[PDB]
């Protein structure tokens, strides 16, 4: 069902990852982690103190597509076991966020044709630079929009709220 998932997204902030590569985004399924550059890394320390759940929503350029959304566990950190991130060098990034999947299928641009963010101009909501925050209610429907994802189990997710 969908109870859970409209749980965790109460109140929650939403932004908006490009990433320049499929690897990228690969690498942050298989080891929960994510890294941006040092901009992007103060706002979401201040929206993780700031909200019950911060979502990233990831996009990698000229896909297309989505490629699924995770829930911020933690504020950035370093000195943890490096990430070989591909580097579109890696001494420009900021620390890493461990993140929770909430959703690892795709969705298409062309089924989110009909929201629009109001935080870029009321633009479709598939425009934005890396780190574009994106407005509660787009947002919200933005992730329910995905194909469910019935390998995850949000109730440990709930249990870090």
């Amino acid at each position: 069902g969908t109870s859970k998932l409209k749980y965790v997204l109460q109140d929650a902030r939403f932004f908006l990852i490009k990433s320049n590569n499929h690897e990228n985004v690969s690498l942050a399924k298989a080891k929960g982690v994510w890294s941006t550059l040092p901009v992007n890394e103060k706002k979401l320390n201040l929206a993780f103190r700031s909200a019950r759940s911060v979502i990233l929503i990831f996009s990698v350029r000229e896909s297309g597509k989505f490629q699924g959304f995770a829930r911020l566990s933690s504020e950035s950190h370093h000195g943890g076991s490096p990430i070989h991130w591909v580097l579109p060098s890696a001494k420009m990034l900021g620390g890493v966020f461990k993140i929770d999947w909430i959703c690892r299928r795709e969705l298409p641009f062309t089924k989110s044709a009909h929201l629009t963010n109001p935080w870029n101009e009321h633009k479709p909501v598939k425009i934005g630079r890396d780190g574009q925050e994106i407005e509660l209610e787009c947002g919200t429907q933005l992730c329910l929009l995905f194909p469910p994802d019935e390998s995850i189990d949000l109730y440990q997710v709930i249990h870090k709220m």
